């Protein structure tokens, strides 16, 4: 309006890119997830790509050189918290 202002961190860390090593890293993990909690992998594609929000969980390969650098993250995270969690209960 008459005024306004920014600095707001949320723009700057938006999404981090993804290495080679991230990507196949992530692909390590994906593989020791049992099958009821791997088909929920392709779901977060579905969730970034909705060219791919009609297709089935079987018919979606998870191609790292084309997804999106966020996409990894997203996918990353599922991961991350299923095989680790930070918790210090009492």
């Amino acid at each position: 309006g008459s005024s306004g202002s920014s600095g707001e961190s949320e723009e700057e860390d938006k999404c981090k890119p993804m290495s080679y090593e991230e990507k196949r890293q992530l692909s390590l993990d994906i593989n020791k997830l049992p099958g009821e909690k791997l088909g929920r992998v392709v779901h977060i594609i579905q969730s970034r790509e909705p060219s791919l929000k009609n297709s089935n969980p079987d018919e979606i390969e998870i191609d790292f050189e084309t997804l999106k650098p966020s996409t990894l993250r997203e996918l990353e995270r599922y991961v991350t918290s299923c095989l680790r969690k930070k918790r210090k209960p009492q």
